[PDB]
């Protein structure tokens, strides 16, 4: 056997840097839910491993021209990675190159506003043009606007691709800290699980409003035809259902809130 | 090429038969969500294919003595049946036997009352004994319950085994009518698809409380190694993102409601 590499990337609260992080070594530089979520997959699949943040710090998308995948997905298939533990979103076009495990966790597209913004719904942006939003500048919410054929999310998208400034974002901490600074004239779209776990963090100035868009999930993956595949997949499955998966979202979402 | 058999269940309102069904031939006896859903798996994958309903009326499950399978899992394990598309959720012990898609419906174990039942959470339940409780007695529910190390749980399985007469039920039919014809004295835990569709059909004297007690999903089966897998998974995710999967629960569960 050989150490398993495992990509990730920095997002809170799945994996964050420890205060000393400077100062530590190896596995023990970081911690958050999939940090404690890969040691739990590596000890009921047999494995030992090494946790590395992604190189371009991007989730995964393939560039029209070159045809060369990014991010995570592109550690996976260029061989630099063995397995992704990361809240990355099961998706078609991603399927096609790489494996995933039945989702971990399970999501849908949202709406952060900084509280008292006069918006209820994705109907109620569509509609105006005062308050300005986006979503993150990569990713599968940014696609999901872009291939919607629905009405409502067909009209944000045409307004969100001329929109200027960019209302595009690098980071999920890039579109809080708009929102937060924006004084109401900015809303963010992002995944639900980030923007529950924001709205329980100082200074308790955001929320979540309306229903998700969209219903998916989390995926576990693995490059195509790699044996650990299916033992990561019965892994999965094991750990929700003990309960441990349900544990560990309480344990960095709410056991530790900041707004009562 | 062949023409595909599929399994299911009569379960509403996945699969139901149409009111002159005995006047019907082949597919065109039934209607329902899972009716419409294999039409679009078919079709995408290119395939042609005939419903069956499953000879047991069981959903899937292996007995410790014999060793065999029942329900739509043993008509896929024994060649019966080449796919199964119906309300059939995804857990450990059946993936060691079959192969799943992607989920297609998220889902989680809920509370059903008769309306003004003095309930509101498992907790309420496991901590008295005027209101009797149960679960179908075969199926991920009462597995849900028989393995659980949660306390509450746990308390809950030690009464309903015991209980007497017995708690258990053999359809989801079964338990609503127990739950309607019970005065209030029999509280009813299934999963929360089934229970959401109930409470908008007449006499509208049912309503579910609490938030769901876990979180999994049902998903498209297949016998282990099929040729079929690869592209039903691949067709589930390209259905979910195009908003067709949203669209047929809205037409089967709220288009149609009774209740206001
Ligand atoms: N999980 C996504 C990345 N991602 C993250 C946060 C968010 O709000 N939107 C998004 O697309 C992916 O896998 O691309
Ligand atoms: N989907 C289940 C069957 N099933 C259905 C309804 C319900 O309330 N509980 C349950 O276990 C399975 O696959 O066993
Ligand atoms: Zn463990
Ligand atoms: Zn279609």
């Amino acid at each position: 056997n050989k150490t398993v590499v495992v990509t990730t990337i920095l997002e809170s609260p799945y994996v964050m840097m420890k205060k000393n992080h400077e100062m530590l070594e190896g596995n023990e530089r970081y911690e958050g839910y999939c940090v404690d979520l890969a040691a739990e997959i590596a000890k009921h699949c047999g494995f030992k491993y090494k946790l590395t943040i992604v190189g371009d710090g991007k989730y995964g998308a393939r560039d029209a021209d070159t045809k060369i995948w990014n991010g995570m997905v592109g550690e996976l298939v260029y061989g630099k990675a063995d397995i992704a533990i990361a809240p990355l979103t099961i998706t078609l076009v991603r399927e096609e190159v790489i494996d995933f495990s039945k989702p971990f966790m399970s999501l849908g597209i949202s709406i952060m506003i900084k509280k008292g913004t006069p918006i209820e719904s994705a109907e109620d942006l569509s509609k105006q043009t005062e308050i300005a939003y986006g979503t993150l500048d990569s990713g599968s919410t940014k696609e999901f606007f872009r291939r919607s054929k629905i009405a409502v999310f067909d009209k944000m998208w045409t307004y969100m691709r001329s929109a200027e400034p960019s209302v595009f974002v690098r980071t999920t901490a890039e579109g809080v800290a708009r929102v937060r600074k924006s004084k109401g004239k900015y809303a963010y779209l992002l995944e639900s699980t980030m923007n529950e776990y924001i709205e329980q963090r100082k200074p308790c100035d955001t929320m979540k409003v309306g229903g998700n868009l969209d219903s998916k999930g989390y995926g576990i993956a693995t490059p195509k035809g790699s044996s650990l595949g299916n033992a990561v997949n019965l892994a999965v499955l094991k750990l929700n259902e003990q309960g441990l998966l349900d544990k560990l979202k309480n344990k960095w979402w709410y056991d530790k809130g900041e707004c009562g």
